[PDB]
This record gives structure tokens, sequence and C-alpha cells, in this order.
């Protein structure tokens, strides 16, 4: 048996797995769970893929590009997706964290996708909410963005935001899709003084990109190899990794010149 | 109309293509060429895609790897493939390349698909060899080895080499092929002081790996920037790209810690 | 390389081609021709495939059908589609035909595709028009609907008709998809007396079937075996092939019962 | 998700397929039993698809054209096969049936696949044995094979037969695979004084084909109506399936000629 996934208009990717685990539809959301002798486990979340296998690489990544760049991480915000794993590596801070996921339903099925699930939904700092709206207001240190927000979505996040502030969120790959990624940093650009793109290195199997966002925080100047070093049971995330996550070719760099705002 | 590429034994990429442009094949070899209406040119030998408008990458890379981290390149071995391109980019040197490689008729075939065909051909100092016996002896400042190469090979071309010369390999990606990889490192640390596995940043349409060897030249710690800058033509290669081609993730430095040699 | 056909919402055809020869769109039709180690050359008429290999099947049988059911054959009427074999088999009657295809570009299109196009094109008796209204009115002994005509269509086709006339056209398999052919058969029923499906036996390689209507002419009971033993150069068609290709099994006879009329 | 099945080297049919149900798997054999929200399930063994929902149409039709062609049926005899569902529909027939396959443990695996399951198994006159030798000395009346059996295997079975005994077996479709079939002819046609190919009407979804030899029974000339019409609750086999099931296109009955006997 096998699945499929469109990573391209012109390229598609083919799965043999062997066997389907869970299946719930949504009014919203459409998840399914596959078995993988390759993934141990492929979750496809409307149009795209999870490998269990590698849920630490993009989970440690976000998580400690923010944390080992912020001096401090008192709160933190996460719209727009269903990663419980980010917030397990978040917490290897001290901080709160601010879940915003209104598909329960969905989120609540990856009970056994993610390995910290419960560890996760029962801390004590984790609170997880419907919409924005409930949630106690205030002004975060860090905001995540699962889905690659748009000019609003952007706006509504940035003012949530501490001076201090710093906003990660999502996009496609700088090189298979240069043109999204423009786009996705002239957008970031109309509102933070810092936008820079970033891939997961090594992690060939995404067509996604990311991008670093901040009002006054370098992603490389202002990395705290202590806070890094410091940090335990992480398997991915390293220096080398974070300041190679921003390394482009000659040509992307002339590419995305202006739309860097370095 | 597509085609496909197996990446693994569960998983496989599908190409749309327009047109197929050529089919030769030869008593070791076959070599199909088609047209897609994005990745240029796309050409299938023995199951191994290699895409027109992006040749550019990989040669660049090895070719520039090797060139800026040695003082002078001279003489120089190309073994196992039929990569002209990678030899275009050495010509960028004022040095001699050794290029050996029994199917003519494949690599004939080329004529097309490689935009500097002619003029690497063409060089006086370009000898394309059926077998390395029929070459002069002497030692070379750096080898190149386009297919992953047994520790028989290996014990082979190791002796070709210059005291301070330079053997860059390929093999398998480390993510998805880590054990592969080890294996590949230990057969190097074998007879030589240096061995660092590297990837192509950006690459996330291959799955391969390859090795940087030598007696005592660093991949790093060797770099010249002046050599790097020097490059004004090229579209990939530069220095953040080099360093950022030997991160690797936590994990990983810790399965790799004894293979590899610094 | 291959290409890729949906027989079913949940069921599809993967052929393997070696090359594709011939591609031309209209403002209405879209023609492509593959070479086929199987067939020979496939082409594909908006999303519906053309064996090279096997042309001689539906185009003897349809065509023979018709002729060796109908005493007289004089004028023959083709709508709907672009098969030139059709009238091919035809003219082994002393009979004129009236072809009707709007879209010349994707018809000539067809020049090597069909092994005795240029015999048909320029037949004496052969007349092709761009419409209805291009040629001389009067009614037919025998009308080809190429397309599963709707109940205009089939309104439109049958005042088209001498008392004596018979029609044959297109729909699905009735095993496959009995609810369309339940369908085609209720609408040809309610203006001919006459109506009954078929197949063309083992043409196992098509989700198609075919019906045979008439006022007064019964396809099993008006068969002419002279008229067949006559006909020459045939390689399909045949008495056993002609009654087997109404042959329902026990179910499906109930299915089509009141529908069915015999 | 999908699942495949090869009916050429260069053609395939794709199945949407809902679920897995069951993965089985002995020294000699593979079983894996699929949910399909059209075919019922679907059983996948040694790449061979059996459909739950259609499993009577070979079933009805292999046992009763052997049923309606001869006078009474006392001893039939199974061999190189896991289809249940045939002694089903002989056991409509007061005759013992003889059932021969060493792999016990896919066999009881279609405990829910096939409908009549321990109907059959509970028979007082069905005996299922490991092996030929385990069986009671004896001639048969009727002999089954189903697999295509080599010329060998054919002088074996041959040998237990009545003098007016029939012997049914598989063999490829003759439409798209004629040399195949007319092998599998000539091989009976040495030994037997009746062989005819038939297929099975308005089954699209499958390239097998089958053989009706015997001493000098025919499937056509010995057909009796009465055992036919008597035969009120199968859904598919009737007089028109059967006599249908003979009819071969003109070219076919031509190359076969020498072959076939009648």
């Amino acid at each position: 048996m096998w699945i499929t996934q469109e990573i391209t208009p012109y390229l598609r990717k083919e799965y043999t797995i062997e066997a389907k685990l869970l299946d719930v539809r949504s009014e919203h959301n459409i998840l399914e769970i596959f078995k993988s002798k390759d993934f141990g486990e492929i979750a496809m979340l409307n149009r795209q893929l999870l490998f269990k296998n590698f849920l630490h690489i993009e989970s440690e990544l976000l998580a400690h590009m923010g944390g080992c760049t912020k001096k401090e991480l008192k709160e933190v915000l996460i719209v727009d997706g269903f990663d419980l794993e980010l917030a397990h590596q978040l917490f290897k801070y001290d901080t709160h964290i601010d879940f915003v996921q209104a598909d329960e339903k969905i989120l609540d099925s990856f009970i056994s996708f993610f390995p910290h699930f419960h560890e996760v939904k029962n801390n004590k700092n984790f609170t997880h909410a419907k919409q924005l709206l409930d949630l106690d207001i205030k002004k975060y240190d860090l905001i995540f963005c699962l889905q690659e927000p748009d000019i609003h979505r952007i706006d509504g996040l940035k003012r949530m935001l501490k001076e201090d502030g710093v906003f990660i969120s999502v996009a496609k790959h700088p090189l298979l899709e240069h043109v999204s990624m423009q786009n996705a940093l002239k957008n970031m650009g109309g509102v933070f003084s810092v936008a820079m793109p970033f891939v997961a290195p090594l992690r060939i199997l995404s067509n996604k990109g990311y991008i670093y966002a901040s009002f006054k925080t370098h992603p490389l100047k202002d990395l705290m190899t202590p806070k890094i070093e410091a940090l335990t049971s992480v398997r991915y995330y390293n220096e080398d990794i974070h300041r190679a996550a921003f390394a482009l070719p000659k040509n992307l760099q002339e590419v995305f010149k202006d739309n860097i705002k370095s």
C-alpha cells in the first residue's frame, strides 16, 4: 500500500505505508495517521505530512532558536498549529505557554503521535485555549505561527509582542519556491526590523522554510551559547545547526537581498 | 506524463515530464533525457537524476571546496562518473584534469545536456581516459570519486595522492541513511587523518552525501576566503555554504564521533 | 515513463509508454499520441484512450452490427466522434457516409494513428462536414453517436432517421456502472421501440458499453449471416461475437429488464 | 490510500483503499485483505486480486459450467487454489469434493472473506487434504485446477479422470495474451479430445482465461438447459453467459484452430 503528497504541481512523493491507524475529520480539519517502516508513523494533517520519526527536528529547531536568542522567556504564544512537541521543547525553559487551537477534536487525536503529549497537556504552565479571546491579555516574548500567516495575521500578532519580542513563522522552501519565500519576507518586513529566512539543515524531507522576525533581536548575533549548552535531552539542535540554518547560496542572497532585514 | 525516482524502497518522487528527448544505451549504462517545464531538462542515468538548470550547484560545491582549501591545483583526478561540469568548474584554476570513464558512448551522450560540454572536452589540460592504466604515473593534488567507493577502491586511489592532497567522494545522505554514512566514514578513517561528512545546503531534491578526506588538509581550518571571493561568476558556492555543509545534528555528531577526523 | 487514466473515482490505470509522438490542443479538444510497447500507439483524446493495436475491434463491431442487421445501407451518419476507422469498415458496404466533426484540427491530427486515414478521407462517398447544417438534408439508415448522447441529442438524431432506421450509440460498461447504463437505456427507450445494451466481447480494456436502438429492427433476430460471411478483411467480427455481445448475467438482466426494449 | 495490481509489465490498476484488514504470511504464501468503498473487501493473494462482493461470478461460472454439462456429479477434485466459493457452488449438487491445499494457515485465513466459509468446510462431503497422496485412490467426474498447469501437471491429473469426465483449468486472457493461451491449448490438445478456451463475460476487471477440456463431453453440445434453469439462487450464471463464454474473435478462432478441439 502507499499514499501520495503533492509537494509541487509537477512533483509528488509516494510513501509506502503498512497501515492506517487513525482517521478523524472535523468541520474544519482532517487528520490521518499511517504506520511507516521508514518514519514509524506518518500523520497527514490537511495535505501536509508529519513524520513521528523526526518530530524532534523542527520542534527542537524553532523552540531553541527562539529560546537561545532571547534573554528572557516568560510568556510564549503558539497559534495556527497542532504541534505540541514545540511546546515540550519550549518548556525546557522557565516559561509559560499559551496554545491557541480551536480544533480540540483534531488536537486530542494526536494522543499517541506526539511522544510528549501528556507531559505537555498536563503542564501547570501550559494553558490551551480555543481562541485568542479566551486568554488573559498581555504581551509575549516569543510568538509562533505554524502556518504561513498573511498580512493581517502578521499585524494582529505583532501588537501582542513585547518591545523585546521575537516572531518565528512558517513559509515555503527558499530555493524550490523562492517566489513564495520572497513574498513571505516582504510581508514580514513591513512591520519587523529583522526578517530572516532559514531552513532545517539536513531535514531534506519537506518543501518548508521559516522566517525569524523581530524588532531588535538578531538570530545570529544574539545567540547565547551558554543557553544552548545548558539545554538537556536535545538530539538535533546545537550551535552548528543554528548558524547553518541561515546559510544561503550566492544567487539566493541576491534574490532576497532587500527583503532580508538582517 | 510522469517518471519516477526511488529515493527509498518506501519513498518515491514523481516528476511530470513533457517529452522524452533521448534514449541512449550501452553495455554498462543507459541514459534517458526528459524535458520538464520547471527543472529544465532532467537526465535519468541508471535511475539517478540530474537537473540541467541546477548542475552548477554540485559542480561548484565540489570543485571549489577543493580549490579554496588548497594552495595550488596542478593535477586533479576524477573517476567513476560523467560529471564534466565538475571539471568545468575546476578549470577556473590553471590545473590539469585526468578524467577516467570507460563508457565513451554515454559520456558523449551529454553533448547537449552539459552547457559547458565542448569547452571542457577541448581543454588542452583535460585528459579523457578509458581507464586508470592508460594514464601517466603521477600524484594528484585532489582526487574526486563520483560514486561511493568501497574500502578497496579507497586504498587504491589513496596512494595516487600528494602528501597534502584531498580526496572528495560521494556517500549516502546522513539524515535518512546514517548507518551507511557511518561505514563510509570508518572506511575513510582507516587510511586518512582527516575525514569529514558534508552535504549540499538547500539541495532538498537529493539523497546524496559527501566526504572530504585527506592526510592533513582541513576543510575549514585551511579555507582560503580570498580564493572564495575571487569566484565572482559562480552562482551558488560561497563561504557560508562551505562551512554550513559540515554542520551535523547533535545526535549525528555523536554517533559519527569515532569515525570523523578533524 | 508512464501515463494514467481514471476509469473510476476509485480506480485508475497506469500505462508504461516509451515516448510522446504528438500534442495538439484545440479551442475545444486536446489530443496526445503516445508510443506503446503493448498497444503500439495510445491516443489520449480528452480523458479517453484509444489503442492503435485494437482499432479494428470497436470499428468492426459497430460498423457490422449495423451493416449486417440492415437490409439496405445507403446513407450513414456519424456525429460526436473522430473515429474514421468506423468509416473504413462501413465502406465495406455500398453506402454513403456523412461524418460530422467540427474540430478539423484534432481530426486531421490522426493522419498516422488511423491505419485507413487517407483511404477514408479520399473516398468519393465520404463527405466530411463541420456541422449538421453543412449537409443536404435527408433521412439515414444508420446513425452513430460516438459519445453518450443526452435526451436532446437523442431526439434531434431520431427524426433524421428512416422508418427502417437504426441508431448505435455509446454508454458506460453495464456491470461496472449499471446505474449509468440504466440511465442511457431509459433515455433511449423514450423514443425507440428497440433499446438493447451490448459490449465488446474480450475487449477487457475499457469501461465502455453500447446501445443498439431502433423502431423495428432487432439486433439478434434481424442478423443476416450471409452479409456477415460476405465481409472481407475482418479480424474480429463474426456471428459468435455479434450474438455474444448481447449476453447479460442473470442479475443484470433483472436490473435492466424494463429498460431493455428487446 | 492505494494499492496496485500488475495486469501487465506496462499496465497497472490502482484501487483506492480505506483500510487494511489483514496481513497473514506463510512459508509459501502471503495474504492481505483491504476494505474498498466500492468492491467491498479486496483480497490480495500473491498479487492476484479477489473481490468479496463479486466472488460469485467466477465460482458460479466454473462450478455450473461443469454441473450443467454433466449427467451426475459424484466425485470432484479441486487443486492448486483457495477457492472455497467454487466448492460452495458445487455443493448445489449432491457430490463429494476433494480439496487439496497444503497451506492451511492461508486457507483458514479466508474465514471472514468467504461468505460461505463455514458451510463449505463443515460439509460431510468436503475433504480438505494437504496433498494428493493423503487422498483415497479413485476417479473424478470433474477436476478443477485453479492455477495454470504445465504439461506435466496435466498429464498427472488427466489420469484421475473418469472416461466421461471434465477438466477445467485457468489460463491467460486470449485478448492480451493469445500466445500464452495458444500454448495452454496445445498442451491440453495433447491428451484431450476436447479443449476449448472461454472467458467470464462482463468480467472486465480480470486478465484471466480458462479451458474446458475432456475426453468427449462437449461444453455446448452436452449443455443441459434444465439444469441451468433449476439454479434459481445463482446471481450470474445462465445459459446466455455459458455459450457466450466460448465466443472467439475471428482472428483468434483462426490462430487457435489447430489446438482447439470440439
